[PDB]
């Protein structure tokens, strides 16, 4: 069930994901899946960064799922499904701004 992954918040708005990753206990990379509030049918990964010059920030990545069932950001990848997203995209970062490291808390 996605629903009990660690990793998934499920129906959080776009403001309260960016309130939870937007903190200091959080290494740049933290993310979390959650459904987007404004695509029905898709996903967003919400991934903590931080530079210098603005600081912590979030960048939001919308998630699509194919009608034939698999998951992607890019067209340089596409996934079965959010699990094997959520690892692949942990060990390389292939375009988003930081590999992901931590879940959100």
């Amino acid at each position: 069930s996605i629903q009990a992954e660690e990793w998934y918040f499920g129906k959080i708005t776009r403001r309260e994901s960016e309130r939870l990753l937007l903190n200091a206990e959080n290494p740049r990379g933290t993310f979390l899946v959650r459904e987007s509030e404004t695509t029905k049918g898709a996903y967003c990964l919400s991934v903590s960064d931080f530079d210098n010059a603005k600081g912590l920030n979030v960048k939001h990545y919308k998630i699509r799922k194919l009608d034939s069932g698999g998951f992607y950001i890019t067209s340089r990848t596409q996934f079965n499904s959010l699990q094997q997203l959520v690892a692949y995209y942990s060990k390389h970062a292939d375009g988003l701004c930081h590999r992901l490291t931590t879940v959100c808390p």
